[PDB]
C-alpha cells in the first residue's frame, strides 16, 4: 500500500504543518502501527481495548506515564482503595502538555 | 478539599518534570481539576467506560491530533472497504500525539 501510505503522511503533514521525521522512533512506530492496523481491519478482528494502551503510553511517554502512577501510589497509599489501570493512562494523557 | 494531598501530588510533578506549575495559570486549573475527578472516581469506587471516556478526553484534549486520526480513518475505510472500529482512532491518536508534539 505504498500509495496509500503516502497519502496518509501527507494528510498528517498538511494537518500539522510539519514534515515528518523519518528517522525517528515515533515515526517508524506509527507506519509500523498503520501497516498493522490495515491486517485487522481487512480480517475484522476487534481492536484490544485495554491493556493495549498501557504498553503503549508506557513506550511513548516513560516520564508522564511514570509520574501518573507514583500520583496513584500516593492516592492508593492514602484513600486505601484499589486503582483501576485506566485511571493510569487518563492521568498520563492529562499529563503530556504540562 | 484534599488539600494537602493535591499540594503533595502537584509537588510530585513538579519534581518529576523539573519545573515549576505556575499556580496562577489556567494550566494549575486544569491540572487539579482533572486529578479531583480521578480522587473521588476512587473515592466512590466508580469505573469508566474506557474507549467511551478515551474519545471524549481525546477530543476535548488533543482536538487537532484527534480530528486528523478520524480523517486517516476514513480513508483506511473508504480505501479497504470494511467497517472500522471507533478503538482504531483512539490508538491512532496516541501515535500522533508525540508526532504533533
Amino acid at each position: 500500500h505504498s500509495q496509500l501510505m503516502a497519502q496518509l503522511v501527507e494528510v498528517i503533514e498538511d494537518s500539522f504543518q510539519m514534515k515528518v521525521n523519518k528517522e525517528s522512533v515515533n515515526y517508524l512506530r506509527l507506519i509500523r502501527h498503520i501497516r498493522f492496523t490495515i491486517e485487522r481491519i481487512k480480517k475484522e478482528e476487534p481492536t484490544k481495548e485495554p491493556e493495549k494502551l498501557m504498553l503503549l503510553l508506557k513506550n511513548e511517554y516513560p516520564l508522564c506515564y511514570n509520574t501518573a502512577w507514583k500520583l496513584i501510589k500516593i492516592l492508593q497509599q492514602t484513600l486505601k482503595k484499589p486503582v483501576h489501570e485506566a485511571e493510569a493512562v487518563y492521568l498520563t494523557l492529562h499529563l503530556i502538555p504540562i
